[PDB]
C-alpha cells in the first residue's frame, strides 16, 4: 500500500476507536465529577483535558 | 509498503485505539473525580492533562 | 518498506494504544481522584500530567 | 528497511503501547489518588508527571 | 536494514512499549498516591517525575 | 440538660446536617454517576449504599 | 447533665455532621463512579456500602 | 454528667462528624471509584465496606 | 461522671470522629480506586474493608 | 469516675478518632488503590481489611 499525508493524519485499519483534532477539544471518553463546594478566585477545581493559553 | 508524512499522522494497522492531536485537548479514557471543598486563589486542583503557556 | 517522516509521526502495526500529540493534553487512561479539602493560595493538589510554562 | 526522520518519531511494529510528545502532556496509565486534605501555600500535593518552567 | 534520525527517534521491532518526550510530561505507568494532610509553604509531597526550571 | 429516647434519636446543637433512618434508603449527598455499558444476570453495577435481604 | 437511651441515639453538641441509620441505606457522601462495561453474571461492580443477606 | 444506654448508642459533644448504624449502610465519605472493565461469574471488582452473609 | 453500657456504645467529649457499627457497613474515608480489567471467577479485586460470612 | 460496661464499648475523653464494630466493615481511613490487570480464579489481589469464614 501507498500514503502520503500532509497532517494531520489518523489511517487504520481493524480499529476501534478513532479521534483526529485540531483545536480545540473532543470527548469521547467516560467521565464521572461528583463536586461539592468550589471557592475561590479563580481555581480550576477538576480539568481533564485542559489548555490555557491566554495572551 | 510506502508512506512519506509532514505530521502529525498516526498511521496503523489492527490497532484499538488511536488518538491525533494538535492544539488542544483530547479526553478518551475513563476518569472519576470525587471531590468535597476547593478553596484558595488559585490553586489546579485535580489536574489530569494539563498544559498552561499564559503570557 | 520505507517511510520518510517530519514528526511528529508514530508508524506501527498490531498495536493496542497510540498516541500522538502537540501542544496540548491528551488523556486516554483509567483515572480516579479522590479528595476532601483543598486549600492555599495557590497549590497543584493532584496534578498527573501537567506543564506549566507560564511567562 | 529504510527509515529517516526529523524527530519526534516513534516506529515500531507488534507494539502494545505508543505515545509521542511535544508540549504538553500525556496520560495513558493507571492512576489513583486518594487525598484528605492539601494546605499550603504553595506546596505541589501529589504530582506524578510534571514540569514547571515559569518565567 | 538503515536509519538516519535528528532525534528525538525511538526505532524499534516487537516492542510493549514506547515513549517519546520533549517537553513536558508523559505519564503511562501504574500509580497509587495516598495522603492524609500536606501543609507548608511550599513542599513538594510526593512528587514522581518532576522537573523544576523556574527563572 | 436531660433527655430520654427510645431511638432512634438525633438530638444536636449548631449541627450542619442530619439524617434519622429507619428503612428505607436516604440520598442527601453528591453523586456521579457515568456509565457506558452494563449486562450479564444480574450484576449490582454501581451501588453506593445497598442492603439486599432476598427471602 | 443527664441521658438514658435504648438505641440507636446519636446525641451530641456542635456537631457537623450527623447519621442514624437502623435498616436501610444513608448516602450523604461524595461519590464519583465513572465506569466503561459491566459483564458477567453476576458481579458486584463498584460497592461502596453494601450489605447482602440472601436467605 | 450521667448517662445509662442499651446500645448502640453514641454520645458525644464538640464533635464534627457522627455515625450510628445497626443493618445495613451508611456511607458518608468521598469516593471516588473509575473503573474500565468488570468481567467474570462473580467477581466483586472494587468494594470498600462490604458484608456478605448468604445462607 | 457515671456510665453503664450493654454495648455497643461510643461515649466520648471533644471528639472529631465517630461511628458505631452493627452489621453491616459504614464507610466514611476517603477513598480512590481506580482500576483498568477484572477478570476471573471470581476474584475480590480491591476490597478495603470486607466480611464474608457465607453459609 | 465510674464505669460498668457489657462491651463493646469505646469510652474516652479528648479523642480524635473512634470507631466500635461488631460485624461487619468500618473503613474511615485514607485508601488509594491502582491497578491494572486482575486474572485469576480466584485471587484477592488487593485486601486491606478482610476476614473469611465461609462454612
Ligand atoms: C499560535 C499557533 C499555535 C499552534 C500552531 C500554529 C500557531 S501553526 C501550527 C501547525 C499546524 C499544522 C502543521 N502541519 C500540518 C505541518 C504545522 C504547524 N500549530 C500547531
Ligand atoms: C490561530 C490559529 C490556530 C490554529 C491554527 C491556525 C491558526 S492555522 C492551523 C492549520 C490548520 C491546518 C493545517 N494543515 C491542514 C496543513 C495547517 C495549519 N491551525 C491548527
Ligand atoms: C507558538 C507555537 C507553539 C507550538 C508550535 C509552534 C508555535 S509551531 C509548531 C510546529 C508544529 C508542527 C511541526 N511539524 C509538523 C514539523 C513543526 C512545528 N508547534 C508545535
Ligand atoms: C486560570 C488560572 C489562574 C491562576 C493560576 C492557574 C490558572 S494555575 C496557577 C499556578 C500553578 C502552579 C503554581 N506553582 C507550582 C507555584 C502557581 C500558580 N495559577 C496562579
Ligand atoms: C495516507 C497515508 C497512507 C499510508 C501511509 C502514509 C500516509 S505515511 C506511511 C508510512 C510512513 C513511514 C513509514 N516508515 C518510515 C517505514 C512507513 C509508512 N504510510 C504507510
Ligand atoms: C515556543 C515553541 C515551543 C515549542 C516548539 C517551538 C516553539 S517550535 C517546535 C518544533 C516542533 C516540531 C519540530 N519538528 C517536527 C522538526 C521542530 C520544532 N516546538 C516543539
Ligand atoms: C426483620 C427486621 C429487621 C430489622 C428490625 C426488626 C425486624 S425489629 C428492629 C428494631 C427496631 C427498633 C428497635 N428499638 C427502637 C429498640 C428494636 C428493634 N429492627 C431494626
Ligand atoms: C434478623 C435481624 C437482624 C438484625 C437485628 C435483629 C434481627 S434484632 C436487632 C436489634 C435491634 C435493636 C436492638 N436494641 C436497640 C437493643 C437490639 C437488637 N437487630 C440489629
Ligand atoms: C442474626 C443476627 C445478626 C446480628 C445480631 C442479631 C441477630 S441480634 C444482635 C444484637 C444487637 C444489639 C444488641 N445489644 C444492643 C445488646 C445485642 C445483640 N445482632 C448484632
Ligand atoms: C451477588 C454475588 C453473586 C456471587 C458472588 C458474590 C456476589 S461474591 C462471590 C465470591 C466471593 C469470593 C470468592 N472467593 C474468595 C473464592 C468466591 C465467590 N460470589 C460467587
Ligand atoms: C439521651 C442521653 C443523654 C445523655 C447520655 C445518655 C443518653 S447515655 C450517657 C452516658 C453513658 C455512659 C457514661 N459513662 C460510662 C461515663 C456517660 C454518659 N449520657 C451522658
Ligand atoms: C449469628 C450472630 C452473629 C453475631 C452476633 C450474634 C449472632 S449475637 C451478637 C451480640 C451482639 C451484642 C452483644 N452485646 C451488646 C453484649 C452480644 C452479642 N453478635 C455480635
Amino acid at each position: 500500500k501507498k500514503g502520503v499525508v500532509h497532517g494531520v493524519a489518523t489511517v487504520a485499519e481493524k480499529t476501534k476507536e478513532q479521534v483526529t483534532n485540531v483545536g480545540g477539544a473532543v470527548v469521547t471518553g467516560v467521565t464521572a465529577v461528583a463536586q461539592k463546594t468550589v471557592e475561590g478566585a479563580g481555581s480550576i477545581a477538576a480539568a481533564t483535558g485542559f489548555v490555557k493559553k491566554d495572551q
